[PDB]
């Protein structure tokens, strides 16, 4: 079974594009689970259709000591299994601490399924702490994506968290499978974005473009690949997630000091 | 001395409006002291005329336990005391574990002075955490204000930080002093933006408008009111400073429910 997470910075359609490319996966005949961890985005709302499913630290205030998986856990477009972990009581609390108590709970329902070709956490990277990172320390997750825009704060946000992937790629066998660019724009920052990963040592694996879809998609809650399988933007997250299967490139990355940032911003960007 | 906090999410611009909120106090005679815990933005780049000082926490890295006042606390604008708490070591440290550690750091090196009239800590609002509630938990900061656009996630940012505020507020001091907007060019966003404080039991006490005076100014890494004081922009700050200044509308906010804020981001455009 793949363990991958998902990380990257706020506000640059993240959450969007691990649902997409679930989507691309189950369009190859995986069989998927998808555990959001963000706070800060609905993880599985594309795939549910707009049903803001009900976390794990919610269901256990209210299912207390006799919770059971299917309230956890719900089926979504193309089976892909959905599952939210749900954030930190507000001002006390830490949001790592609760994915922990999220993914023992699965773990401890039965939730990892031998049948799984696929877990993904969704991560937020606004901040890389102890607390986000605790799914990488801890094992949970081996491979790792990150999803960065042409900009300055997304490209600081990946190389951040590189800086934790670094880390943990040592005792534990987590590496950086590859970054994802979020096209923000109409200019195809593709240059800025291969350079920058190629930098850390990594690749771009694949560069989402920007389209009106997405937005539609979205709209109607769902996945590119629900809402209309004949579009471009369609075959776009079918070939990310071709490319993510079919990858062997796992890297230890190499984080680069914001000076080196800049250059690359100034050279490619 | 008045201990103040400002909360937002990062990407409205929240740290350039905590320095030029300080620059509009520094022109009324007040003297301040600025404590970035910030890890999306410099809190103090604008105050230091566009001077990265080194954080705390890098500055102990570096000289150690034999740390001097002077080393972490840089006078910048018009006497404005800059210090910078410094991130968390990237995959490892809690964002909040380092702002104690400067804000004892400062304590101890008796930075905490008679004259001081305000003491500003510059909070990133991504995630209302424990970490990140710190000042406030510390009991260090009394007073806040969120700053806020008529942005979706900004005004979910906000709310979710006052229900943080309200953990405390009833039993220790903490009281919400209002909602900025730092405005990113929305329909009818005053309207919403003071119906948005109002419903929390707030109030907008100013809402900044855009122009090209904040893009220059931080071009050259200068606060408006530096740049031109003669300017609207910098009148601008002067009168967001006189109204804090002479608040008295101190709350315990009423976080509003989901189906709250949806509504009133309907109602509103
Ligand atoms: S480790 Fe991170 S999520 Fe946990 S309390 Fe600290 S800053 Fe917050």
């Amino acid at each position: 079974m793949r363990q991958v997470a998902i990380y990257g910075k706020g506000g640059i359609g993240k959450s969007t594009t691990t649902q997409n490319l679930t989507s691309g996966l189950h369009a190859m005949g995986k069989t998927i689970m998808v555990v959001g961890c963000d706070p800060k985005a609905d993880s599985t709302r594309l795939l549910l259709g707009g049903l803001a499913q009900k976390s794990v630290l919610d269901t256990l205030r209210e299912e207390g000591e006799d919770v059971e998986l299917d309230s956890i856990l719900k089926e979504g477009y193309g089976g892909i299994r959905c599952v939210e972990s749900g954030g930190p009581e507000p001002g006390v609390g830490c949001a790592g601490r609760g994915i922990i108590t999220s993914i023992n709970m699965l773990e401890q329902l039965g939730a990892y399924t031998d049948d799984l070709d696929y877990v993904f956490y969704d991560v937020l990277g606004d901040v890389v702490c102890g607390g986000f990172a605790m799914p990488i320390r801890e094992g949970k997750a081996q491979e790792i994506y990150i999803v960065a825009s042409g900009e300055m704060m997304a490209l600081y946000a990946a190389n951040n968290i590189s800086k934790g992937i670094q880390k943990y790629a040592k005792s534990g066998g987590v590496r950086l499978g590859g970054i994802i660019c979020n096209s923000r724009k109409v200019a195809n920052e593709y240059e800025l974005l291969d350079a920058f990963a190629k930098e850390l040592g990594s690749q771009l694996i694949h560069f989402v473009p920007r389209s009106p879809m997405v937005t539609k998609a979205e709209i109607n809650k769902q996945t590119v690949i629900e809402y209309d399988p004949t579009c471009e933007q369609a075959e776009e997250y079918r070939e990310l997630a071709r490319k993510v299967d079919a990858n062997e490139l796992f890297v230890i990355p190499k984080p680069m000091t914001q000076e080196r940032l800049e250059e690359i911003l100034m050279q490619y960007g």
